[PDB]
């Protein structure tokens, strides 16, 4: 814990952070630890802050992972990581901040059209083919972890789960990705690879359409059977959705891994060029956002 402690010393800036930031407004409080909002002094950028106790959090590894991915892979599409402080046991971490909310208020509260739909999924494959390309898997891709800007930006976000392979161990086995969201070969066999992100992005699509996930009323337990049981979810009315959209859902959903598109192939698909510039959204999340609160 002390070695812990040392490494975190080592990667974060020094001082306190609030020389920089005021405005503290407090707009989460998980196990994962307290979520501010707050704004940088210097710059008057709004950013996302959280800070956790050190002594109560249990896998401490994963948070020093989480800076040391999200350091090192900076990319438009990935939710920028600012800046990281230490007093004391005290860690804070900086994140920007998206006034649009999370994917999640989207697809529960309005209603998206194949356009829309495709501009978010084209946003997303471009932060998984730098990731993949890059050796880097997110593991717990859902509409959650999709992060919005009033004007229309997509963002991932969260790298607490993610796994940095390598040639000569280029596959995972941990479980560690939210059920609903799986692909059936984590559950199936004891070796996955990238395109775990893929089957997720595909069950984010279905979020798109249908507003939930398969089995998501469902004991969480039991979803994991049925996704393996079952494989490729089938879509309520498969009928009121474009040919090439339908097209683009089979090839994120393929059961067979090796016929499964990759990232990189997925980016090239005829259904992300029906996509509608990305300020389309900005109607969909100011309404999410007011239905939230």
């Amino acid at each position: 814990d002390e070695e812990i402690l040392e490494k975190l010393r080592s990667i974060v800036s020094v001082g306190d952070p609030k020389k920089k930031y005021t405005r503290f407004e407090k707009i989460g409080q998980g196990a994962s630890g307290t979520v501010y909002t707050a704004m940088d002094v210097a710059t008057g950028q709004e950013v996302a802050i959280r800070q956790m106790n050190l002594q109560q959090q249990p896998k401490k590894e994963l948070i020093i992972n989480e800076i040391l991915v999200m350091r090192e892979n900076k990319n438009p599409n990935i939710v920028n990581y600012l800046d990281s402080y230490l007093v004391g046991d005290e860690l804070w971490v900086v994140m920007e901040y998206l006034a649009g909310g999370s994917l999640t208020d989207v697809v529960t509260e309005t209603c998206m059209d194949e356009g829309q739909i495709a501009a978010v999924c084209r946003e997303c494959l471009q932060a998984l083919e730098f990731l993949h390309s890059n050796q880097v898997i997110h593991r717990d891709i859902k509409s959650d972890n999709i992060l919005l800007g009033m004007d229309g930006s997509v963002k991932l976000t969260d790298f607490g789960f993610c796994a940095q392979i390598t040639p000569e161990q280029s596959k995972r086995s941990t479980m560690v990705g939210t059920p609903y969201w799986m692909a059936p070969e984590v559950v199936t066999r004891k070796a996955y690879g990238p395109k775990v992100d893929i089957w997720s992005l595909g069950i984010m699509a279905i979020e798109m359409i249908e507003g939930e996930p398969p089995y998501l009323n469902e004991n969480p337990l039991r979803a994991l059977y049925l996704i393996a049981t079952n494989g490729t979810p089938e879509l309520q009315n498969p009928e009121k959705l474009s040919a090439i959209f339908r097209d683009f859902l089979n090839r994120c959903l393929e059961m067979d891994v090796e016929k499964r598109g990759s990232a990189k192939e997925l980016i090239q698909h005829q259904f992300l060029k029906i996509a509608k510039p990305l300020s389309s959204l900005t109607p969909l999340i100011a309404a999410a956002k007011e239905a939230t609160k």
